[PDB]
């Protein structure tokens, strides 16, 4: 009889307890940028990096930081369309470690002299067109039938936090592993990355719960849908790494490889829900971001 | 600078002294799970009445059930006052709030008392509580800018700073007078510190609302909200009523409670830059001045 989006206000018994879990995995990660040292980075950053690499980081620590204030606004917002106590429990537990999340890279930003970046946001159409689009995801997540509440879900657990979000993480810590610099921030980047994993967990878990109590709305045209959401998906990521690259590819990190590692996670998204590979993937571009998830 | 107009870009912040309210709270942060409740359970059991029992079960289950609703009015503030800093502050306050109705919620397991969320519905006095904060989210939700102060009022300062501070009075007032639950009132007192971060925060914003709109605050306004407070100290008066429903703690009446929360209504009233409206009776207050000693 249990109906995820069917309104309880009694705070116990949960109604669905295994969700709970995911309170205690966030406590478990919990953690704050001045844990750790960034002193280093900072002179690898202003002497050590070329003007190529300076502005890499430079977009993908300013994008970073943007779209965690609109994915801690989803988090936020879930338990409107799934108003079960311990499911907005997550939601709350999920959106302040978004908040730890913006503050940790709106500080990298900062402390490496890059304040000005987010003055100059609505000049940078590329990632601005991002912004503008979780605007609109959080307008649908929140006014949309239930029957696509599952697209939402897809959009900001998985498409954002699972892929876009970890393809820019494998950027920052590409600094790490093939030049040896940025150690402290490689190290921010990989907590970050345990949360995010845990976030896309959950929605991968709510999405399955939502599947398994209305099996009628998941038909062939359903599935369809979701594969032609991941291309643009796909097809708007691939030009947001452009932009972070709009001054020159890394020459240890292709956009090719990031791509390749981007369609990768995409397939893994789809696979979590039930559904079958997208892209077909490219081996030896694959295989160049192995690390990454040795890493992690 | 208008606190209701919508900024997409996280920086630079409209409010820096806001985002202050963040460090506050990962400061004060704590789990439940870093305090020792044997010696709580013991005390439970053993050393109070029924009467003691019946009281610790209400309170308990009357923090837990309406820091619920405190957590979602602060995950939803970002919707009315649509600034990054503000938002990250909500979403700091909004877990916070979820560490204390965890801990609370685990008292209540640990004592045996479950059951006590199964039969909400069934109490009448505190489900009136529970379903005007639901009915308050809607309106804190949906009317105008201009009405939207009462509804910071109401969550941040008259349940935060009142309401919940009455019961967390109640709690401690075992470890003050009986030297009992220990455990529970280290608890409470990391659970206060949070809860006046919250309405110091509540204060803060209510502040800009009216310095950025005078003319919304006129002698009109100030006397509805003098209403608005004599009522919501009627409302608490009966929840107090209830949490005793088996009767009174000797060592801490009623008539004494009653006075510390019209003490807290006053010194709301006065952080927003309104007169007190409680004429105080100081030996009824001067009951309770162990516990702004303790905290």
């Amino acid at each position: 009889k249990t109906n995820i989006f069917e309104k309880r206000i009694n705070l116990k018994p949960y109604e669905y307890p295994e969700l709970n879990e995911y309170v205690a995995a966030i406590r478990h990660s919990y953690w704050i940028h001045t844990e750790f040292n960034f002193t280093s980075d900072i002179q690898d950053f202003k002497t050590g990096l070329s003007e190529v690499e300076r502005s890499a980081i430079k977009n993908t620590m300013l994008a970073i930081s943007q779209i965690e204030v609109a994915v801690k606004t989803f988090w936020g917002d879930v338990h409107h369309r799934l108003p079960k106590p311990e499911i907005a429990a997550v939601g709350a537990t999920f959106a302040e470690s978004e908040v730890r999340h913006h503050d940790a890279y709106s500080h990298l930003l900062e402390i490496l002299g890059l304040n000005e970046e987010f003055k100059e946001l609505k000049k940078k159409p590329v990632i601005m067109k991002r912004v503008h689009y979780l605007e609109t995801s959080l307008k649908h997540a929140k006014s949309d039938d239930d029957r696509e509440y599952t697209e939402s879900i897809l959009l900001f657990a998985l498409f954002i936090e699972h892929v876009s979000l970890f393809s820019q993480f494998l950027i920052i810590m590409a600094f790490n592993k093939h030049k040896n610099m940025l150690k402290g921030i490689s190290n921010a980047v990989e907590a970050t990355s345990k949360e995010e994993q845990i976030h896309g967990d959950f929605g991968v878990d709510i999405i399955n719960i939502i599947k398994k109590e209305n099996p009628e709305w998941f038909d062939e045209e359903h599935n369809n849908l979701i594969k032609e959401m991941c291309l643009n998906s796909f097809e708007a990521e691939s030009k947001v790494v452009d932009w972070i690259f709009e001054k020159g590819e890394l020459d240890f990190l292709p956009k090719a490889v990031i791509n390749e590692f981007l369609k990768n996670r995409f397939n893994k998204s789809l696979e979590a829900i039930g559904l079958e590979k997208l892209f077909d993937i490219d081996e030896a571009l694959l295989q160049e971001t192995e690390w990454f998830d040795d890493e992690i």
